[PDB]
């Protein structure tokens, strides 16, 4: 029996103001302040701790995280920030209202971009401003593994690794995992845990800043799960 | 050649109630926030940047580190967090008032309790609310390598095995290096680095909030250091 917590970062500015966010380093609003430190509360307060914390590059995630750790006096825990779970990747629609990004392409088209396990947005541009080539945060990875775009497909086989090499080996150690992360990387990573198909992952939503606790066999194979609070 | 900071916390509550601390893990005042602030800006405004982050597990560092991250929008960066770093251990005078406990003591005794190298507050009974042992963030540290008390010496000790094991490495492998810690444990990295005598440390004291810059050469040794700002 293994306990893994998942949680959603905070409501950032962009998803207050309906924006695609992908890998733009947007902030968390006064509202996903909140929900972070209100998640952290509900966490202290179920009595759960962890050993560990994994997070991606973006700081709407990492601030969220410090609120979970402001809030469970766990300041001083590893944290592992990972570009491998970074929001997934939004290419040229990153930046774009999605409500007038779907009265221009159709809703439909809107939702095949966001939720498409296989077709990607449209890509950034390689000189794009907005492009990951130059940003410190992505350094050290490989040019030809950063997106100019990405379906989840694209995000669950760039989270895998990360699970296996880090994560898997960590929770089996033993030690208490929180992974703080987002919509599209969350759902990437649940898809690989719950073996979810193609079709299914297509409509679940993870809301902002609510704990997702994995109870998980031996083997890492989900038992249940449920969000808390 | 190399450049590494250093930074002290921002003000704690502690500090402002004029309170040992040690390794009693009180926050920062909203001053000491604001320090923090202060000093990201500052090493943001001299271009400054930062690859990896070494802090105590004491939330008055961390805090300061995050606001500093914050500032320089480096919330990415790793960051170590070791006990390693903890400010000194002030024993049975953690939470006493300074100014009260000399009114009791005598100047000269609280400032040997206080600045003296080698002799350690008086220690926490072991089974002092305060002591570490059932302390998470010392659950894998060795119950011996635990102080109840400690004298700059002890914190020397204490530092340079990160230090030799895992900072001095970071600053070889060119990585730039910020430690966020505590008034103390500075002390101590600074009497190594600069090779202070037991008598001259006894002077040295460490302003809350404000990047210190040590120069390194090829062997890290320092070649010059400089607070930044006023
Ligand atoms: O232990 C404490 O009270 C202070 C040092 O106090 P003095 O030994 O300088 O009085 O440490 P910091 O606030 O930097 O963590």
């Amino acid at each position: 029996m293994y306990k893994l917590v998942l949680i959603r970062h905070g409501e950032s500015t962009w998803n207050k103001e309906n924006r695609f966010t992908g890998w733009v380093d947007v902030d968390l609003t006064e509202q996903g302040n909140r929900e972070a430190r209100q998640a952290g509360q509900l966490l202290k307060e179920a009595g759960y701790t962890f050993d560990i914390a994994y997070t991606s590059v973006l700081k709407r995630a990492i601030r969220t995280l410090w609120h979970v750790q402001d809030q469970m006096d766990l300041m001083y825990v590893p944290v592992v920030h990972s570009w491998r779970l970074n929001e997934r990747h939004y290419g040229a629609l990153s930046g774009l209202n999605k409500a007038e990004t779907a009265a221009k392409y159709g809703d439909e088209q809107v939702l095949v971009w966001r939720r498409s396990y296989d077709t990607p947005p449209p890509a950034l541009e390689p000189g794009d401003e907005r492009a990951p080539y130059a940003d410190p945060r992505y350094a050290k990875v490989p040019r030809e593994q950063l997106p100019l775009t990405e379906c989840l497909k694209d995000t669950v086989a760039r989270v895998l690794p990360l699970w296996n090499e880090s994560i898997a080996p960590a929770v089996k150690a033993g030690k208490q995992v929180l992974i703080a992360a987002h919509g599209n990387s969350l759902r990437a990573l649940i898809k690989y845990l719950d073996g979810i198909s193609d079709a299914d992952i297509v409509g679940l939503n993870i809301p902002n800043g609510v704990p997702l606790v994995y109870e998980l066999d031996e083997s890492l194979t989900p038992i249940r799960h449920y969000y808390l609070g």
